């Protein structure tokens, strides 16, 4: 726990994937953004309110503006089991545009403090909406929807426009 | 204080829907009490061999099910009630099953039917079991000795006990 901001997301943290495959590998944060220039952004959950709707999307759309300003990856992470995230990712065709990972733990969100209570909504203890520029593992762009249900800065246009 | 051949009855309560604004949840009750259910749980959609083996079973025999007798056939899961309808409706199996989420996990901790499947990538989730109780008492109970094993808790199984 420590307040993300614009500081090294750089915590012993994982993340994961897949499709139901046997081995249950998992990939280290440093992996993910060691060396990196990625745009990340998480959302409360596969199959929920916007997500699938109007934050997703916009990504996938201008996928080749963000490779084009020089970023090596676009990922979506959300605290669902990786299997949940990919039969997700498939039903929107959002894949091999955007790489889907998953973070059960809520281990990675609760190290950068973004897990919100949605128990009312039906959901447990999820992330909160956000997306983050982050240089060689440091935030030199972060987004916090006021609201989880809201897309109104963690959008694709917003953090394009700060890189 | 685990299930065995008691009263399911306990103050919790389990979900359902499709992302419907309003948030209802089923007391337990309203599931049980006065009814014959026929019900099993397992680790959770988009798992092993959740959607493929175990399942499809309990949708074929749909009809034998109710020419015993059986209220109501139901599938439990500790995933929120948004994921499980999505994987419900992906296997077609809604309609013919009534699908129910346990975002807490308390109704099956509750019954002591929590196992850690955190090597597998998924949280603490249930196990895989089948049940037929009546009036809220369990009067058949099988649980998979090993999550991803398919060998007591089908329909197959169940529906010979009732």
């Amino acid at each position: 726990i420590l307040s993300a901001a614009s500081n090294v997301s750089l915590q012993k943290a994982r993340t994961w994937d897949e499709g139901v495959e046997s081995k249950f590998s998992t990939t280290p944060v440093n992996d993910i953004f060691k060396d990196k220039k990625v745009v990340i952004f998480g959302l409360p959950g596969a199959y929920t309110g916007v997500c699938s709707s109007k934050h997703v999307p916009p990504y996938k759309h201008n996928i080749d503006k963000f490779k084009a300003k020089g970023v090596d990856s676009v990922i979506c992470v959300a605290i669902n089991d990786p299997y949940t995230v990919n039969a997700w990712a498939e039903k929107i065709q959002a894949k091999d545009a955007i790489e889907f990972y998953g973070d059960f733990d809520g281990s990675f969100h609760k190290s950068l403090e973004l897990t919100t209570d949605l128990s009312a909504g039906l959901l447990g203890i999820r992330s909160e909406r956000w997306s983050a520029y982050v240089v060689d593992g440091k935030v030199k762009a972060l987004n916090v929807e006021e609201s989880p249900s809201d897309v109104k800065v963690s959008g694709a246009e917003t953090i394009l426009g700060q890189i």
